[PDB]
């Protein structure tokens, strides 16, 4: 029973932990997008940068 | 009659010890209330820790 609280009690910092990591709002790790896209050329064409939901 | 006394005697003392474990009024082990919860994120969003009477 205490290996399994243990078990349960990491499993709840785990969830925690992936929903925090946000900066701005947006975030490519809680698994909100699907893909997060950046500027790399003058003219607008993008960098593209998929989602890695943990 | 000497073994019941000194169990009465150490029960009087665990009585003791349990009331008397409190960290600027708040404690969780008195038994006082079910649950404290701490700040965790910038939004509010809590960390919670039941409380374990003994």
């Amino acid at each position: 029973n205490a290996l399994k609280s243990d078990f349960d009690s990491l499993r709840d910092q785990i969830e925690k932990a992936a929903t925090n990591a946000k900066f701005n709002g947006v975030s490519i790790a809680d698994g909100s997008t699907t893909k997060l896209t950046f500027l790399a050329n003058s003219d607008g064409s993008g960098f593209t940068v998929n989602a890695k939901t943990i």
